[PDB]
RNA sequence: CACUGAC
RNA sequence: GUCAGUG
């Protein structure tokens, strides 16, 4: 059969990057960030945790902390993840307002092109504990 | 994560 | 954000 999938999907928003024991688990109704880009509806995805090590010849890895990007629900031609599937770095988030229907409209953009909005969540709503944004600081 | 160069 | 390389 054929294999290589050319899929981008690059994530408007930034990752979250863990440093701790645990992965990643936010509570039923929590977990959606600021999407100014995207409708009330369009308030639901998931959460993909990422890598970013180098494999060099002789054996030097940049060697990246395990970020979780933000993907919204139905981000990829041939995804095949409905609301609900399990898998691994693969969490789900889903606030008041949204309806259950992939809407790859948001899963898309240049990121060669285009940068990304530092992740940020709203009033009422704190990160765990482990987590840190990447690119804010909690005073500067 | 630290440092540089680039879109 | 993303690519190349090194610490």
């Amino acid at each position: 059969g054929a294999m290589g999938l050319p899929n981008n999907t690059a994530s408007w928003f930034t990752a979250l990057t863990q440093h701790g024991k645990e992965d990643l688990k936010f509570p039923r109704g929590q977990g959606v960030p600021i999407n100014t880009n995207s409708s009330p509806d369009d308030q639901i995805g998931y959460y993909r945790r990422a890598t970013r090590r180098i494999r060099g010849g002789d054996g030097k890895m940049k060697d990246l902390s395990p970020r979780w990007y933000f993907y919204y629900l139905g981000t990829g031609p041939e995804a095949g993840l409905p609301y609900g599937a399990n898998k691994d770095g693969i969490i789900w988030v889903a606030t008041e307002g949204a309806l259950n229907t992939p809407k790859d409209h948001i899963g898309t953009r240049n990121p060669a092109n285009n940068a990304a909005i530092v992740l940020q969540l709203p009033q009422g709503t704190t990160l765990p504990k482990g987590f840190y944004a990447e690119g804010s600081r909690g005073g500067s």
